[PDB]
RNA sequence: GCGUUGGCCAACGCUU
RNA sequence: GCGUUGGCCAACGCUU
């Protein structure tokens, strides 16, 4: 098990969104044994990026079992996180060890009435990727959540003039009914980033929007896993 | 906000 | 003249 480390040594200076630092977060992206050690910056939304390898257990055996959900979550990462230098990416959190809870949650793969209503917790948009449910129809679309506005609901006036209102826009255009008139809105950025990183409207709905198991913080800690592993591999 | 073609500037690379 | 990233306008397409 080697760490996977990140800090920003340069974040972004106020000449232009605010800022998502990967060391606020505990759980970061770390590499298995069975490996040799190689030796010892990418560029993101976030600023500059600075990266460290570490060593944290040499010389462990983990079970055939836990090996294949290693296995398994780092297939994952690169086929659903990601879509196109070492063994399993995986997890990481309290950097110690190994997260098999984080695994098996994200291993374990919508009925709304006026008599069966739609409640809105909003721990559950802060640190989040979202998607519409309404248009999965081709490659489903991931979103941060940018913010959250308080002071809109989904009768608010549409930022469009065809439509007055956001449950108006998704009853005419997607038939879509919403159980919660209350809820607030999300401002959403898209989760579709540069592959080489090495170099240096958008309201939805909550009731209309499912939740990523990869909280958004994660993901774009994940953006930088390819432009780290170009030259580790090399 | 994205995409796309389309000009109008920046910057290093080719090219001359 | 080309290429490339990078902003700054045009235009239809998505999206909201």
């Amino acid at each position: 098990l080697y760490v996977i480390g990140m800090v920003l040594t340069t974040p972004l200076p106020d000449e232009l969104r605010k800022l998502y630092p990967p060391e606020d977060t505990t759980r970061c992206f770390g590499i298995l044994t069975a490996k040799p050690i190689p030796q010892i910056p990418v560029y993101t939304r976030s600023g500059e990026v600075t990266i460290s390898i570490e060593l944290k257990k040499s010389g462990f055996m983990l079970s055939l079992q836990m090996l294949e959900l290693i296995t398994r979550l780092h297939q994952y990462i690169f086929s659903h996180i990601l879509r196109l230098s070492a063994y399993c990416v995986l997890p990481l959190n309290v950097t110690l060890d190994i997260d098999f809870k984080f695994m098996e949650d994200i291993e374990k793969s919508t009925k709304y009435t006026k008599e069966t209503p739609f409640v809105f917790k909003l721990e559950d948009y802060q640190d989040a990727v979202i998607i519409p449910r309404y248009r999965n129809f081709d490659q489903p679309h991931r979103f941060y959540v940018a913010d959250v506005y308080t002071d809109l609901t989904p009768l608010s006036k549409f930022p469009s003039p065809e439509y007055e209102t956001f449950a108006e826009y998704y009853k005419t255009k997607y038939n879509l009914d919403l159980t919660n008139l209350n809820q607030p809105l999300l401002d959403v950025d898209h989760t579709s980033s540069r592959l080489n990183l090495l170099t240096p409207k958008q309201i939805l709905v909550p009731e209309l929007c499912a939740i990523h198991p990869i909280p958004a913080s994660l993901w774009r800690k994940a953006v930088c896993l390819p432009s780290i592993l170009y030259r580790l591999h090399c």
